[PDB]
Formats: C-alpha cells, structure tokens, sequence
C-alpha cells in the first residue's frame, strides 16, 4: 500500500491562468519580492509582497512561487473580484 505521495497538484485562481500570470495580464508594471523565508524539520514558510496599482499586498505559502500565488490572489480578491453591490467592506 502507498498512504504517501509528492504533491506536484497546482491550485490557480477565478480562472484557469495561476493568479501570478492572470494578475500580469489585469495589470502591467507588478513587484513581486520576497518578506520572509523559512524552512523547519517538516514544513515550510514563505511571504511575497506584491504590488499592485501602486498597492502592495502579501501572501504566504510553502514556496516563493506559491507565496506569489496567494500574495496575487490577495490583490484579485480586492481589485478584480466581479461580485455585486458591498455590504460589507474594509479596504
């Protein structure tokens, strides 16, 4: 039996272009640089900040790359969400 494998599943975004590559293509003139590194014993801890529209926003994930995934999902979410009328709303 095998109860192990190497997570090579890519989640992406609102659509199916990774929200690094969807975000550079809602916008042009992006940051993308690295907050925090580390890695422990079993997991990993990684944050991107990214800027967007002049607003920077950071994410965190096991890698960089995926750090960038969440850091941009952070800027869709807020700038491209396509939803209805706000209720509610902080920034």
């Amino acid at each position: 039996m095998g109860h192990h494998h190497h997570h090579h599943s890519h989640m992406l975004t609102k659509h199916g272009k990774n929200p690094v590559m969807e975000l550079n293509e809602k916008r042009r003139g992006l940051k993308y640089e690295l907050i925090s590194e580390t890695g422990g014993s079993h997991d990993k801890r990684f944050v991107m900040e990214v800027e967007v529209d002049g607003q920077k926003f950071q994410g965190a994930g096991s890698n960089k790359k995926v750090a960038k995934a969440y850091a941009a999902l952070a800027a869709l979410e807020k700038l491209f969400p396509d939803t209805p009328l706000a209720l509610d709303a902080n920034k």
